[PDB]
């Protein structure tokens, strides 16, 4: 249908045909009469997981035989979506098997909605680590995700009476296509136990064991013919575990516990011990896995052929595992052991707000891993006396640089462990590393500056463009070609056509296209009906007081009373969504998915109103809903106070998409503008500097709430039960919030955003002056590729050149 789709071939159409009603025949076991919708899914995917297989066992026998340095890329999340068409764009198969599947009197995109997303995370972190294997794929290195197979990947969120219920994400239900188990390479890891000093160093014994069993999923990179793997382990009790009989049977369940479900609470660190033993399992599994592998080709040469990087400090046990290995069971001395740890892992941090760091309690890691706490210690031991010998006399830096937190139960501080034991220290915009630096690692910068570098973040746009918005990658390969999908700053070349009315007017259909498209998907599957000439205002993250979903909510507020106010005045019609979860636990999150809804209810059905304001809230937002509504997108909201969001990716998939954004210079938001340009994005509110001043002097909400007249209408509106008639005091805890103690100053940025929000009412009622700013920020989205960001990695971490050059087919 499409060129950047690639090409339908008989040979291959009529391949494609036979090996699809083979698989239904001999895999599925079904014929046509009794076959279902699901049936066909199954047998499209394994027709195109067979094109994966030859490169796959290819890829890794080329990688045995040059022995190339290997990436190894630690996550405790990978937020993979939907597999079956990004392995179609990446391969080229994509128009094929649309042919294939159309003659067989079948329809491609209604068998492409039947696969459940691998929702292996939580969102930013989680996504980051899934584009990442698709750029390193892309860019030929040798590099292998490694992760925890989660039964229960991030809950399903269904909306009951206005309030988030969460249900289980039985994802595997009906099997995983793209998967291998892999029983054969299966490892144990231990737990408990206790040290015996011997003569000839110490031992750990008396220890439980669980079986790391690997799953293995193949990673395409984008027409290259590299594929490059993802293993991701699952918990195996031992046969001899508990051996009444049938007890000792039932209780192997607490062994595989371990891989049974993701943490969901992405707000607010909580010492759980289930996921201490996430944390570990996935890195001692890992770590055997890695040096069996070096071993097959001295530790000298470890970290020329390994390079470990963890994402965040969730496999930051890496450190004092690799430690235990080298020391105990190698019988490298503790200096030369350390020297190899070093070089070998590198360290990406996510976040400054002090309440997510994790800081284990020692009694746990004394309890569960008694061998690394001692470790730990020795570490922090030698630390100190550098830091000690640098800064001479300077009682108050040791505490504070400390890997061991003293107080009411001692704290073990992941952070200062990874610091200490890597090579390479990274933020993720400019603004954040820069953050790290001069606030929460000071001290760790004036010791080791050296350390500390900026990545700023990117995306994939192979599923961030050539997948979600092909009508848009079309139109674009139509004036500059296709190698712009793997050299994304290629979209520069799109300035010169700023002024062709041609393209202002195709790239302004394919907006209408994809908003007529998206809002029949909305009636269709949730019944709501919705204005497709309206501007679509669209904030979809997860739910957080940082990231002010509240500060919308009051510019909807105020959108809506200025109408009732004045009735018969014209005002650029809205269709303002908001989507994301919650973490189960936190409560005020909770409270504002509630808020959402009940404005909705309120605004929604105002027959004064009409079709100028609809409010709706996005259920079950995820990365297959994601690539429905960010190619739908009008306005981005990125307005988290300055200082919070370490980058922001949602910011990058809605630059690349057509829409405007309007932002606080918070995050990756900073560079964005300077990018675009600030003429063409919708800056507002309190740069950092201003947060700090606000900070010194003391926040009073008060003053906003006596000083601006529309605010003190929406807190009074809240307070007296307008928007819960029923429960008038139902809203009593945001607004006692907002008024007393709001750490994210909502109300200091109201005036500012509400006046940035009709700037950009204004600049949509000229929709060609609307489409020439779009083209300007496409234009200039090409450094949030993450193959730029891949790249840099590579050259200023790992040490290790990136190819563009295909592997044979
Ligand atoms: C130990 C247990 C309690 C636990 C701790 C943390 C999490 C999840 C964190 C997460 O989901 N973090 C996250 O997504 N960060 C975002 O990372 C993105 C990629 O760098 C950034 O763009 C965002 O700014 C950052 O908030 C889950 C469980
Ligand atoms: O002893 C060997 N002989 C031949 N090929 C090997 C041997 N060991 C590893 N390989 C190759 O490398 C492996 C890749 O799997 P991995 O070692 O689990 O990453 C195999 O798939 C082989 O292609
Ligand atoms: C990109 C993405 C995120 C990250 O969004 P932010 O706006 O950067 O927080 C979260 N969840 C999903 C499903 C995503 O695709």
């Amino acid at each position: 249908q499409i060129s950047v789709r690639g090409l339908a071939g008989v040979e291959n159409v009529t391949e494609l045909k036979k090996n699809f009603n083979r698989h239904l025949h001999f895999t599925l076991v079904k014929d046509r009469n009794v076959a279902t919708p699901r049936d066909y899914y199954f047998a499209l995917a394994h027709t195109v997981r067979d094109h994966l297989v030859g490169r796959w066992i290819r890829t890794q026998q080329h990688y045995y035989e040059k022995d190339p340095k290997r990436i190894y890329y630690l996550s405790l999340e990978f937020y993979m979506g939907r597999t079956l068409q990004n392995t179609m764009v990446n391969l080229a198969l994509e128009n094929a098997c649309d042919e294939a599947t159309y003659q067989l009197g079948l329809d491609m995109e209604e068998l492409e909605e039947i696969e459940e997303d691998a929702g292996l995370g939580n969102g930013g972190l989680g996504r980051l680590a899934a584009c990442f294997l698709d750029s390193m794929a892309t860019l030929g290195l040798a590099a292998y995700g490694y992760g925890i197979r989660y039964e229960f990947g991030i809950f399903n969120q269904k909306i009951c009476g206005g309030w988030q219920m969460e249900e289980a994400d039985d994802w595997l239900r009906y099997g995983n296509p793209w998967e291998k188990a892999r029983p054969e390479f299966t490892l144990p890891v231990h737990f408990y136990g206790r040290v015996e000093h011997t003569s000839q160093g110490a031992k750990w014994v008396d220890t439980q064991v669980v079986l790391a069993m690997p799953y293995d999923t193949p990673v395409p990179g984008y027409r290259n013919n590299v594929v490059n793997t993802m293993r991701l382990w699952s918990a195996k009790a031992p046969n001899d575990f508990n051996l009444g009989y049938i007890q000792a049977v039932l209780d192997r369940n607490l062994a595989e516990n371990i891989s049974r479900v993701l943490y969901p609470n992405d707000n607010f660190f909580e010492g759980k011990e289930l996921r201490l033993k996430q944390e570990y399992f996935v890195v001692a599994a890992t770590l055997q896995d890695i040096i069996r592998r070096f071993k097959s080709s001295n530790f000298d040469a470890f970290p020329d052929k390994v390079a470990i990087q963890l994402n965040d400090t969730h496999p930051s046990l890496a450190i004092p595992e690799l430690m235990r290995v080298l020391v105990d069971l190698e019988r490298l001395d503790w200096d030369k052991a350390w020297e190899v740890t070093v070089k070998t892992c590198a360290y990406t941090n996510h976040t400054v707000l002090p309440e997510a760091l994790e800081r284990w309690p020692v009694h746990l890691l004394e309890t569960l891993l008694p061998r690394h706490l001692q470790i730990i210690y020795e570490i922090n031991q030698r630390f100190l006396n550098r830091v000690a010998a640098a800064f001479p006399g300077d009682v108050d830096r040791l505490r504070r640089m400390s890997l061991v937190e003293e107080g009411a139960v001692k704290r073990i501080n992941m952070a200062h462990l990874c610091i200490a034991g890597s090579h390479a220290v990274n933020g993720v915009a400019r603004i954040h590393s820069e953050i790290l630096k001069k606030t929460i690692f000071k001290d760790f910068y004036e010791l080791e500056p050296h350390k500390f570098q900026n990545k700023t973040n990117g995306i994939t746009p192979r599923r961030w463009l050539v997948l979600c918005n092909p009508g848009l990658a079309e139109i674009i390969a139509e004036r500059i070609g296709e190698e712009y999908i793997s050299d994304l700053d290629q979209l520069r070349k799109l300035l010169s056509y700023v002024d062709d009315e041609a393209f202002i007017r195709d790239v302004a259909k394919v907006k209408q296209e994809n908003k007529l498209k998206f809002a029949a998907y909305l009636e269709r599957e949730y019944k709501v009906h919705i204005n497709p000439n309206s501007l679509f205002d669209v904030q979809v993250k997860r739910i957080h007081e940082y990231k002010r979903q509240l500060l919308n909510c009051l510019h909807v507020i105020t959108l809506y009373n200025r109408i009732k106010k004045e009735p018969n005045k014209f005002v650029v019609p809205r269709t303002v969504m908001i989507g994301g979860k919650a973490a189960p636990g936190y409560h005020m999150a909770k409270m504002i998915i509630k808020l959402i809804t009940a404005i909705g209810d309120v605004v929604n059905h105002d027959p004064v109103v009409g079709d100028r304001l609809r409010v709706i809230f996005l259920e079950n937002y995820r990365v297959s809903l994601a690539e429905k509504v960010i190619p739908a997108a009008d306005l981005s909201e990125q307005i988290s106070t300055a200082g919070t969001e370490a980058s922001g990716t949602g910011n990058m998939k809605f630059m690349l998409n057509g829409a405007l954004t309007i932002g606080t210079m918070d995050g990756a938001n900073v560079e964005m503008a300077e990018e675009a340009g600030e003429e063409n994005f919708f800056i507002f509110g309190m740069r950092v500097e201003d947060v700090d001043r606000l900070d010194q002097r003391g926040y009073n909400a008060q003053e906003y709430y006596d000083r601006i007249p529309e605010l003190r209408q929406i807190i009074e509106q809240l307070s007296s039960g307008f928007f819960s008639p029923k429960q008038p005091d139902l809203f009593k805890d945001i607004v006692n919030m907002l008024m007393h103690h709001d750490r994210f100053k909502v109300f200091a940025d109201y005036e500012e955003y509400v006046k940035c929000q009709e700037r950009v009412s204004a600049l949509y009622k000229n929709p060609r002056e609307w489409t020439r700013m779009v083209i300007r920020n496409i234009a200039t989205s090409g450094k949030f590729s993450s193959d730029r960001t891949i790249a840099q990695y590579a050259r200023e971490i790992w040490g290790v050149e990136p190819s563009r050059q295909r592997l044979p087919a």
